[PDB]
């Protein structure tokens, strides 16, 4: 386990090195019983300036900034994400580019094992996250990690060559192994406990957003076509036809059994940082997607 | 697992963080075939500015420079010191005041390593001698009486630069030293009686060790002598442990240590080393005087 943080772009090695640095750093700060308010204003900044040392993959000079490290450690736990697992996802191999999953980010990436999405964002995106973080953390507590909201894992600032780049890490709305064949953006037939739980969450989530005074978020719907997933292959964890681990792929619903094609759907609220009144937007949102299901 | 770096003074917490960091960081850079010229001029530098985070033992703002990581990493291999032991001795618990020291030094909690605070000039002088010293440590296979250098750092904490060199303790990490002698310019000469194996070996080391310092044009260094009085240890500090025998030592751990002769006055352990390698007769003369001088104690 000699970790070369090797990537196609310098910026990605720096990311891989920072996540490795900050997670190790945190493995030495005790897990508190509660988070204090200080933790939401907090950060760690680290400037590196190597000289003739360890420069075969990293640049010789970079900064790395981790926003609110104690809070995102907690959120990781509440989302059932073990820190060492996060660390390995970002560090074992370089993050590889991904298709967009929102209007929010300027560049979308995935970790080699397709678990976590990494989004390049603006400084005002960083600041809006800081604005919503305590209530969001509160919300994630009250709801036990069971949202359709983006589930935030990390937030960073990297400087390479005097160029600053902000990044947010989330769990992938899509699968880590089933391909999403079609994405729909909404500003489908399932099981009844699925529909019930979906609409439970959706009301609870949309309510939250309205109370933060947020509008113009959308619903990302992705679709996995099983018959096509067989067919695009003809010419190690098991899994059958349209099967998935729901603790990993937490936005996935399988299509109803007595229903046409076997499909898997991925539904999540996206675009909560950058962008009728919000309460009105909330009520409309509920009702729009109530009709759309089963 | 869960290093808190609790030290009395923040410099020592920064030292413990720094070594932990730089050794970790080093496990991710591969052990190379050969040290290249740049390795003798390389360094690593890291600035930490934590805000309302991890302020428990660490300060918020601190900097940590390690000189020639790749030379000192190899040097440790050459001296039979695994990086994880090194990391362990420095990080498992705070470094502490040395029972002896200089004009004062630190030791790792386990008494295995000495950390001396030095000056900018010492740092510079070490940079001068380093390639040559490395060549030397290769040929002599880590079998020296010279200071065995393990790492070199500059910590900045609370506005203040501190340079540090880390060495293998001259003395035993377990056996008390009751009598110290320091043999300087042209001193405290009872003569020391050691085994045939031990005396033959010692004289062989000093021969090439003094040759080395000479060729580098280094003079004005001293021979440090420590004596562990075994019978005195058995009396004075009898059941200290419960509240290796009574003067028995691990040769791979205590590399300067020698046993008193089978047919000898009393039971004794000797520790002898050349010290003051960094900061007018000629050096080849000083070399010669020395080899001659320090052989006749035995």
């Amino acid at each position: 386990k000699v970790k070369l943080f090797r990537a196609s772009e310098p910026i990605l090695s720096v990311l891989m090195w920072g996540v490795n640095h900050t997670i190790n750093e945190l493995s030495n700060v005790p897990v508190p019983v509660m988070l204090m308010p200080d933790d939401f204003k907090a950060y760690s900044k680290i400037k590196v300036d190597n000289h003739l040392f360890n420069k075969e993959n990293l640049p010789s000079r970079f900064k790395f900034k981790e926003y609110c490290p104690m809070v995102f450690r907690n959120l990781r736990e509440r989302f059932g994400i073990d820190d060492q697992d996060y660390q390995n996802s970002v560090t074992r191999s370089a993050p590889i580019n991904s298709d967009s999953q929102g209007r929010c980010g300027t560049r979308f990436l995935t970790t080699y094992d397709r678990r976590f999405v990494i989004k390049t964002v603006s400084s005002e995106d960083v600041a809006e996250m800081h604005n919503i973080l305590k209530k969001y953390h509160q919300f994630i507590v009250e709801c036990h990690g069971n949202t359709l909201l983006p589930q935030f894992l990390g937030m960073y600032r990297l400087t390479v060559d005097g160029v600053e780049t902000y990044m947010v890490v989330t769990r992938n709305v899509f699968s880590h192994r089933l391909t999403v064949h079609r994405k729909y953006d909404l500003k489908l037939h399932v099981g009844e406990e699925s529909k019930k739980n979906f609409l439970e969450k959706l009301k609870r989530d949309v309510e939250f957003l309205a109370q933060l005074k947020i509008m113009d978020y959308s619903l990302l719907v992705g679709i996995h076509d099983v018959d096509r997933a067989e067919q695009e292959e003809m010419e190690p964890r098991f899994f059958g036809p349209g099967e998935f681990d729901p603790s990993v792929d937490v936005y996935a619903m399988k299509s109803h059994e007595s229903s046409p094609k076997k499909e898997v759907y991925f539904m999540a609220i996206i675009d909560i940082l950058t962008p009728v009144n919000p309460e009105q937007y909330s009520k409309r949102f509920n009702e729009f997607m109530s009709n759309i299901l089963t």
